[PDB]
């Protein structure tokens, strides 16, 4: 399975031709499929000596020498696979050492927008096509989502930090080519009720379990009954998981009622066979030839102690059916007050993963994307994942404290104006023939907006970016000089004590004397309006329930990201909101024209298998590069 491996780690089905290859190869496809597997191979074998040493460019001619025969001899067809895969970004992407050309002159000029990982990534691959580009960056550093908090041996990450499984991840090679260290997260994840004592076992894997039923019926009502419209609206996966709960709940209520049903029947049955036992002793009282008299009140008397010492029986057999009964009560409640909040602190982690409260997300569409998850365990960057957008900025010409305001763009090309940030007086202008945009989608919403475009985008494209949602989250990093806490433990919990507040410094993580608290859901942007005194405050004050007022020291270095009210920013990711669907992340891929493409668009929100994710923009920019390079330099 090594070329089988290639393909799947190039997130390519190893036997068939993908819908981008049947368009570039028409005369592969329509052929002799012993053609296609000629094809296939050459394309999974290219693919293989690429990734088996990604810190070295892959020439044609060294593909070709490194083919076995009788591939080797068809030189054609070894050419136009290994220009395909180059062009696209499947081989010679990231970082590695070029070990051809890097032609003096350059085609086409090239501006882009933002310095961010899809940014960036786009970047090195038009320069590499020997294209001109420049990169205008708002912020005194690249990166942007992707943003680590560095001092003395302190490191941290305030963005992106997990690389979710390496199997078919990008990443993967980058991480190569970078070294940039990843470790394995221990899932483990101990809960702490806001007193701070610890969940038992069997109570955290009982709410679990709910949690599961729970979101797998909301994709059943969803994707099996088709329940995603309600009184002319799209239904959001909070409003579904609460009906279900309602339902739950009216479900324990009517088995308890049943069982009352069954109690007062059975009382009603003593009750009742207690009076007429009452009223045979008073038979008996009364009824309480002389030889014959005797034989005669003896058989009679016998025959109403038949009766009676039998009804005793009857009588024994409800009275073990009633203390039974009230000895096996269904349950009370669905779940307890303290089982909902437990339940409240996985809505809370879903939130987190979903930078939104679960009340906004579409139902039908949210995971849209889980079919094409990596394989493998999700993974920290133990130096920061700064290191990658450094790494990747390596020789190109970016422009830092360059906020970009306007972007005209017509049939005979387009011009770029920006102003120094740190002097806002200055205001640059740009000349080039494509942009490319990679503004996060927070930018792209802003009102009144961050940057106008000339002519203003069509009405298909900012309806889309209206639809879209554009999430957060946020982290409160506490550094301090020793570890009081558990450390083969990387994260805990902290169930809050309200619905509305799940979603406050929930979660804790590490990995030097590092923890991390989250803030997700409705508490993100809440907190954000909280100095960073009070919230570190509120940090400590659950630290200190949980491991003791003594043994939580006040922390050397403190550090609260803000995302919603950065600027350049205006929040974390997207995610998909009631009302659009995956189908927002294509129109927000399509380029716009004036009869030539002119202005491009590349970042997490215009990637539809891989949104909200640091492989996702990097995709999306080497996607866009290919595309714009195909149009420019053929
Ligand atoms: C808190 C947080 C946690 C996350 N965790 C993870 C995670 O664990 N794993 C994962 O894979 N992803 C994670 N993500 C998402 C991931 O970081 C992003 O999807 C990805 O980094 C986005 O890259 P981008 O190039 O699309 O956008 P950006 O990185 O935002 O790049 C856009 C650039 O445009 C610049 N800019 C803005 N306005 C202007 C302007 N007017 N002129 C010029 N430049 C401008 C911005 O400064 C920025 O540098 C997280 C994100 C956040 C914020």
């Amino acid at each position: 399975s090594g070329v089988e491996g290639a393909a799947f780690q190039s997130r390519l089905p190893h036997d068939r031709m993908t819908s981008q290859e049947a368009a570039c190869f028409p005369d592969i496809i329509s052929g002799p499929q012993q053609t296609q597997k000629v094809f296939l191979f050459i394309r999974n074998r290219t693919l293989q000596l690429w990734l088996d040493n990604p810190k070295i460019q892959l020439t044609f001619e060294a593909t070709l020498q490194q083919l076995e025969a009788p591939y080797n001899s068809d030189t054609v067809l070894v050419h136009r696979v290994h220009s395909y895969l180059e062009r696209h970004g499947l081989i010679n992407f990231g970082i590695y050492k070029r070990i051809k050309p890097l032609p003096t002159k350059k085609t086409g000029k090239v501006i882009i927008i933002g310095s961010g990982v899809s940014g960036l990534a786009a970047a090195r691959q038009l320069q590499s096509f020997g294209m001109d580009v420049t990169l205008l960056e708002a912020r005194d550093r690249v990166g942007g989502r992707v943003a680590t908090f560095r001092k003395g041996n302190y490191v941290a990450d305030l963005g992106a930090m997990v690389v979710t499984g390496l199997g078919g991840n990008p990443m993967a090679v980058v991480s190569k080519q970078v070294n940039m260290e990843l470790a394995k997260i221990k899932q483990k994840c101990p809960l702490y009720e806001a007193n701070g004592q610890a969940v038992p076992k069997e109570k955290d894997e009982m709410v679990e379990q709910e949690f599961n039923r729970l979101l797998e019926a909301t994709s059943y009502l969803s994707h099996q009954l088709d329940f995603n419209v309600l009184n002319n609206k799209p239904v959001s996966l909070g409003q579904a998981l609460e009906v279900v709960i309602q339902l739950q709940e009216k479900h324990v209520k009517d088995e308890q009622i049943e069982h009352w049903k069954k109690i007062v029947k059975t009382q009603e049955e003593l009750k009742e066979l207690l009076n007429k036992m009452v009223n045979l002793k008073e038979k008996i009282k009364e009824l309480h030839t002389a030889e014959f008299l005797v034989k005669s009140k003896h058989r009679d008397l016998t025959a109403l102690c038949k009766e009676y010492d039998e009804l005793a029986e009857t009588q024994g057999k409800l009275e073990e059916k009633l203390q039974e009964l009230e000895a096996n009560p269904p349950s009370d409640v669905y779940l307890s007050s303290r089982d909902r909040q437990i339940l409240d602190w996985h809505f809370a982690n879903l939130e987190f993963a979903n930078a939104t409260p679960l009340s906004t997300l579409s139902l039908k569409h949210w995971d849209q994307d889980d079919d094409f998850e990596f394989t493998g365990s999700h993974l920290t960057v133990r130096n920061g994942y700064s290191c990658v957008p450094v790494a990747l900025a390596e020789g190109l010409d970016i422009k830092l404290n360059t906020a970009v305001r306007q972007v005209r763009y017509t049939a005979s090309g387009c011009e770029v104006i920006a102003v120094n940030t740190r002097s806002t007086s200055q205001t640059f202008i740009y000349k080039c023939d494509a942009v490319l945009c990679t503004l996060p989608l927070g930018v792209l919403k802003q009102q009144p907006p961050a940057v106008q475009f000339v002519p203003p985008l069509p009405e298909w494209k900012t309806s889309a970016v209206q639809r879209m949602g554009f999430g957060n989250l946020n982290k409160v990093v506490l550094c301090f000089d020793r570890v009081f806490w558990d450390p083969s433990v990387n994260l805990f919990g902290h169930v809050g004590s309200t619905t509305a507040s799940r979603g406050e410094l929930f979660l804790f993580w590490n990995l030097a004397p590092i923890l991390l608290a989250l803030v997700a859901g409705e508490a993100a942007g809440i907190m954000e309006n909280i100095s960073d005194d009070v919230i570190v405050g509120r940090c400590l004050a659950i630290l200190k329930g949980i491991f003791g007022s003594s043994a939580v020291p006040q922390p050397k270095e403190t550090v609260v990201s803000r995302w919603r009210a950065d600027p350049w920013a205006r929040g974390s990711y997207s995610y998909v909101a009631a009302g659009s669907s995956g189908n927002d992340y294509d129109l927000m891929a399509q380029p716009i024209t004036p009869p030539i493409p002119r202005l491009f668009f590349a970042g997490e929100h215009t990637i539809r298998n891989y949104p909200a994710t640091v492989h996702g923009a990097l995709l999306s920019g080497l996607r866009e590069a290919g595309r714009i390079a195909d149009q420019f330099l053929g």
